[PDB]
């Protein structure tokens, strides 16, 4: 057999970029496994269609995504952002096939649908693991530090949460035309706070990381936690060995000789290289994707047409199926919570930077809480 | 004049190109986003206010 | 919600410009009864709102 799924990958030019970066190589990567595999679509060729696009075009991805549906594929790997996705699952509820999450994006208002997940973990259950903690260390004079106001919908639930627990916490957004601390680092020296967390991407991050080191931000005074995940790709050593209080966070269950290995293995192909937490999200959707198909009755998609109104016949049929889908992979075991069908399992490696270098020092999970 | 429901894409997706295909020299696109996130994307590329 | 607070953040960093204090209170949004909210700020004895 020769099975085929779909590809979407976001650039600046897009297509006309010719960057295979750590996703689009992983996409190709989780399939070269597969086809290696004879224990995943054992007679079943794995093949594909990628259709790599721009930033928000909405009739890029109008013709983009029937294409494949005139094709007629079993994938269907959601976008990025969330404005051009409105359409997609739009036409996905609209002729009975599923459509996923890769990201978080916010939650209709209007209607409720059919064809959903959200592998991408629960913000109202990260609010869980910050009471947990901050309780715990009786931190109490804090700022909201930031530059994402999707940041600050996602917690509104830790904001309404000064109501059992007292903590001064302040509001702070970076300019938002660029990354500048350097007035926010003395206004923090005037905020006098040796303990706030940080909603950012570690690409700015990390340039706020050197904006604390020319204003000498670098002591074990400074206890504080991040938010992001990917560093190791970045610098740690001197901001190591200058003795600080900091924690970040780990889903990736870094316990199996399976999970290194499949990230080390990861770890010297791309040029300019190490597993991300993109591509290991990547390679557990391919991999429950194709474990669902393999277990799946026969069921052909359609070729269906964006001039007509046909419906594939096992849409929600297979989205059941998707919804039922229980595999674990290197992100510890995933299964959607029932009452949204939204996946809320995932537990955080409390992973905290000391000078010998950054160390486990427990869990969080939704069904411990905090567990040193 | 055109009617779509509440947070649906697919009819607009059809009734936007409606009035291009018929022609229209004005989209007042609706106060939902995520309807107008579809529209004036394709709005800023085959030239429409 | 905080779509509309989105809009007025601006406003939550007066807070952080000069001291003014504040109560963060949502609509109950899985339901539709205020009054364990109304109640509770009966309990806060709040008049500035």
């Amino acid at each position: 057999h020769v099975i085929r799924i779909g590809g979407i990958f976001e650039y600046a030019d897009g297509p006309n970029a010719q960057v295979m970066n750590a996703e689009e190589h992983a996409f190709r990567f989780s399939a070269n496994i597969i086809n290696r595999n004879r224990t995943l679509l054992p007679n079943t060729t794995l093949t594909y269609d990628i259709q790599r696009i721009h930033f928000h075009d909405s009739f890029e991805a109008t013709k983009k995504a029937c294409d494949q549906l005139a094709l007629g594929v079993v994938a269907i790997f959601g976008p990025s952002q969330g404005s051009t996705t409105n359409a997609v699952q739009s036409i996905c509820n609209a002729l009975e096939v599923p459509h996923i999450q890769l990201r978080w994006k916010h939650h209709p208002l209007d209607n409720k649908d059919t064809f959903y997940v959200n592998l991408y973990p629960d913000y109202a259950s990260l609010s869980h693991a910050i009471l947990d903690l901050v309780q715990s260390l009786k931190w109490r004079s804090a700022t909201v530090v930031y530059d994402d106001s999707t940041g600050l919908i996602r917690l509104q639930e830790l904001i309404m949460a000064p109501s059992r627990y007292n903590i001064r916490l302040k509001i702070r957004q970076l300019p938002i035309d660029s990354d500048d601390s350097r007035p926010l680092l003395k206004e923090m020296k005037r905020g006098r706070e040796f303990r706030i967390i940080f909603d950012c991407s570690h690409t700015m991050a990390a340039q706020i990381l050197k904006q604390a080191m020319a204003m000498g931000m670098m002591t074990e005074y400074y206890h504080f936690i991040f938010t992001t995940l990917d560093l190791y790709a970045l610098d740690l050593e001197p901001y190591r060995y200058s003795g600080v209080n900091l924690t970040g966070f780990r889903i990736l269950n870094v316990d199996n000789p399976h999970v290194s290995a499949i990230v080390e293995k990861w770890s010297m192909e791309r040029l300019q290289g190490v597993m991300m937490t993109d591509a290991a999200l990547l390679y557990d959707a391919v991999h429950i994707v194709s474990v669902t198909y393999q277990r799946a009755p026969q069921m052909t998609v359609n070729s269906l047409q964006c001039h007509r109104h046909k419906a594939w016949r096992f849409g929600g049929r297979f989205m059941n199926f998707i919804k039922e889908a229980q595999w674990e992979g290197l992100t510890g075991r995933i299964v959607f919570n029932k009452t949204s069908g939204l996946r809320t399992d995932f537990d955080l490696d409390i992973i905290s930077l000391k000078e010998d270098g950054l160390e486990k020092v427990g869990v969080w999970s939704p069904a411990d809480g905090l567990n040193i």
